[PDB]
């Protein structure tokens, strides 16, 4: 569940080794910072503002990749559900969409990210 | 350009006839309301809180379908870019990811919405 995190600072890591530390409030508001480490992508290592909402078994959150130190001219939004693991707490299983305004003006890619809890 | 919407509050319609009012602050933060009017979907005709972030010509925002009136046990997140139409106006081209929990566990649908500025 995501209500079972109300006012808790939680770090998570996905299969590409990106890390996010989200702050879920009482109401379900998510705030936090995301750190990208995915090979073949920009803005790796530095922290980016993250915001969205959690409720029950589902969550959605967003990161624009400008932090006033590296601008990738892009944005990522995740929608995902809670998958409980056999003694590994819960996971956030997601699909992302990354838009970028680069060379070919605008483009949009999609992929799967699975985020594992780290106490 | 999305930076040019700082301190504005603008209205947008997608092809499904869903609506969003989006408040953009000085530092690019997006807050506002989504009203789903998409056929064959739940949580229709009701206002849901949306948050996100805009910068240059990219935007990302999400909506959990739980406002404490109607809860469809789902969450959507959008990412995309500002396009200038030949028509003369401006759209937000986006990919969305709908996460929901159903008959046998968590699921994730995906699709494309194009949002049109109402003046
Ligand atoms: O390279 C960019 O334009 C900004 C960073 C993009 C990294 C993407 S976002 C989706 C995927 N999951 C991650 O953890 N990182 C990559
Ligand atoms: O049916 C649900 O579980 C909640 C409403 C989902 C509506 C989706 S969000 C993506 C797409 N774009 C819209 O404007 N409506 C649908």
């Amino acid at each position: 569940d995501f209500d079972s995190l109300s006012g808790t600072s939680t770090t998570w890591v996905n299969e590409l080794g990106s890390v996010m530390t989200i702050d879920v409030d009482r109401k379900g508001g998510v705030t936090g910072y995301y750190v990208n480490n995915a090979p073949g992508t920009g803005c790796r290592g530095l922290p980016y503002d993250l915001s969205g909402h959690a409720h029950g078994s589902t969550i959605a959150f967003s990161v624009v990749w400008s932090n006033g130190i590296a601008d990738c001219r892009s944005a990522t939004s995740w929608a995902g559900y809670a998958r409980k693991t056999f003694g590994g707490g819960v996971q956030i299983v997601t699909q992302w969409s990354l838009a970028f305004v680069g060379k070919a003006g605008g483009k949009i890619e999609t992929g799967q990210n699975v985020f594992t809890y780290q106490a």
